[PDB]
DNA sequence: GGGGAAGGATTC
DNA sequence: TCATGGAATCCTTCCCC
């Protein structure tokens, strides 16, 4: 067969303060991620579904949060608090199936098919699931069931928060036809946009145009993807995904274009993105800032070793110069990422 | 001879 | 200070050796 579960945590951050705290429970909850650059800068990383309901979500200014729902907690993100939970909640479901893909902080694809003989078991395992993370952490989590990871995601999608769907084969064959595509994981605004302006719709247009002129409205990697989903002939494995980069950007005070006082703020992102390697070791190394107009800007470097820490200290300074020579613009957010780890 | 670096798009 | 976090996946583009 080839049986794929899902488990997405509803609402994470916010349910675990609940849990936490349930005297939260029932009432708005909204975990912020603040700035530090006025009281209230910064944005909302998710909400409980009490808040959502009067507009409060996840990627909005605090400030219009704030607007809206005067009368909420606001709670800021402690997000190794919510890693602890997650991975005790991955221990559980490593229980159900040694094929297992953790994909994020609140989300991991189960490969069951040899515990599992069909949909109908798939089902009540998904049950067994559910009932198990309530019993052991209190955390109510969604689960899609279908023959593969996407539509094992969009099952997730339809049934939250709370659910379990399955996507079986009759019902993948009807998603192909009626599922907007707009709503297919690794889709995002601009490409739906992209989409639409062509009259691509559902996942069944795209089989009726030039292979060649989709990729070029949105890029081979995109076409070859929706079309495999189109032809029902999507099928990449479950497996252990392998962190490629670490990274920290800050936001400053103040807009500046100030090398030295912008330094404060590179450094500190640099030995707390070097604590976090703990152990791994990177080659490449790349400063990023955010000007004062929100364009991205970076400079990065790839050294054919592992870079100390000692070098990222002077290599990030010399990126940030060579940030600072380039651009004009003053500077927002800066920040630095390490990747092509060694080994 | 590509290849590497900068940015794009998406998601956390 | 004067809405717009932080984070980490691909992938694409485009310039220079
Ligand atoms: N812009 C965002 C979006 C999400 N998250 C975090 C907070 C969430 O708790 C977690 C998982 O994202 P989900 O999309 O699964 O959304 P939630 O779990 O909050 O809600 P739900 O899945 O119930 O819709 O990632 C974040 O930090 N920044
Ligand atoms: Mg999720
Ligand atoms: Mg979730």
């Amino acid at each position: 067969h080839m049986i794929v579960l899902f488990v997405d945590f509803d609402y994470f951050y916010a349910q675990v303060e609940e849990v936490l705290n349930p005297s939260l429970k029932g009432k708005p909850v909204v975990v912020c991620v603040f700035s530090g650059r006025f009281e209230d800068s910064g944005a909302v990383a998710t909400a409980n579904y009490e808040a959502r309901k009067f507009g409060v979500k996840a990627g909005i200014p605090i400030v219009e949060a704030k607007k809206i729902l005067p009368n909420a907690v606001y709670l800021p993100m402690r997000k190794e608090v919510y890693q602890q939970v997650s991975s005790r909640i991955m221990n559980l479901l490593r229980e159900y199936s040694e094929k297992i893909e953790i994909a994020s902080i609140d989300e991991a694809y189960l490969d069951i098919s040899d515990k599992v003989r069909d949909y109908r078991e798939a089902y009540n395992l998904g049950l067994e699931i559910k009932n198990k993370i309530l019993e052991k952490e209190k955390i109510t989590v969604t689960v899609g069931i279908s023959k593969n990871k996407v539509f094992a995601k969009i099952a997730a999608d339809m049934a939250k928060p709370n659910g379990i769907k399955v996507i079986d084969d009759e019902e993948v064959k009807r998603l192909i036809r009626e599922l907007d595509i707009a709503d297919v994981p690794g889709i995002g605004n601009i490409t739906a946009e992209k989409l639409k302006k062509l009259g691509i719709n559902k996942l069944v247009d795209t089989l009726s145009i030039e292979f060649d002129k989709l990729k070029g409205m949105i890029g081979e990697a995109k076409a070859k993807y929706l079309i495999s989903l189109a032809r029902d002939e999507y099928n990449e494995p479950i497996r252990t995904r392998v962190r490629k980069s670490i990274g920290r950007i800050v936001t400053m005070k103040r807009n500046s274009r100030n090398l030295e006082e912008i330094k404060p703020y590179l450094f500190r992102a640099i030995e707390e993105s070097y604590y976090k390697l703990d152990k791994r070791i990177p080659k490449a190394i790349h400063v990023v800032a955010v000007t004062e107009d929100l364009d991205i800007v970076s400079r990065g470097r790839t050294f054919p070793h592992g870079i100390s820490k000692e070098t990222a200290y002077s290599e990030s300074v010399k990126l940030l110069q060579k940030i600072l020579e380039e651009d004009e613009r003053k500077i927002r957010r800066i920040g630095v990422r390490f990747s092509k780890f060694i080994e």
